[PDB]
This record gives structure tokens, sequence and C-alpha cells, in this order.
DNA sequence: CTGTGCTCA
């Protein structure tokens, strides 16, 4: 699992434009994208602005970082919400939960954006 | 992939 993240983290920091998570919902909020991505990330709500499920709300909010080019387990992991396990750590490991989801999360984009 | 996510099917 943790070896998983070490060799999948590295990956996205290479990828990632070193600015702190500070800039990277400034840098977004000053755009014009759908309401639905633009809302998550310059409100407090998360799923219930769209009405979408808290798996999918997070799934389609880290995709959208990825395409920006500013992915990193610092920020994917902080941007959650309080109704997600990955931070509030109900029962579940966040450790083989982040795994899933950025694996395939990332596998995604990686090959949408392959050349 | 151990809690599931999309896309033209």
């Amino acid at each position: 699992t943790v070896v998983e993240f070490e060799e999948l983290r590295k990956e996205l920091v290479k990828r990632d434009s070193g600015k702190p998570v500070e800039k990277i919902k400034e840098e977004i909020c000053t755009k014009s994208p759908p309401k639905l991505i633009k809302e998550i990330i310059c409100e407090n709500k998360t799923y219930a602005d769209v009405n979408i499920d808290r798996s999918r709300g997070d799934w389609h909010v880290i995709l959208y970082l990825m395409k920006h080019g500013v992915t990193d387990p610092d920020k994917i992991l902080e941007l959650l919400p309080r109704d997600s396990k990955a931070k509030e750590n109900e029962k579940w490991n966040t450790q083989k939960y982040f795994v899933i989801t950025l694996s395939k999360a990332w596998s995604v984009v990686k090959k949408y954006l392959e050349a």
C-alpha cells in the first residue's frame, strides 16, 4: 500500500505546478468554468450543491485538478470534505483509500493527455 | 483494484 503511494505520489509531484494550495482555489475561482466544478472549489459545499454522491463529487474534482497540472497528495487529501473518511478517519484507513482513488483518477487523466 | 467513480455503449 504505502510503497505504491510513494511511486504514485512521485508522479503527481513531478506533474505538480509547485504552487501551494492557496493558489489553486484562487486561480480556479477567478476563471469562468462550469458552476459544478467552480462552486465546489469556491464554496464550503462538496456534493449537496449538485446533489451528487460524495464519492463522485470527489472523483470529478480530483480529475479536474490533474488536468490543471496542480495534482499533489497534500492538496488532494486536504480539499476533501468533512463527509469523507479520507480525513475524518471514521474507521476505514485513509492510506489505502488514497492509493485506490488516486491510482484510478490519475490513470484516467494521464492516458487522456498522453502523446 | 481493500468503499465505487468516466466515455462515444
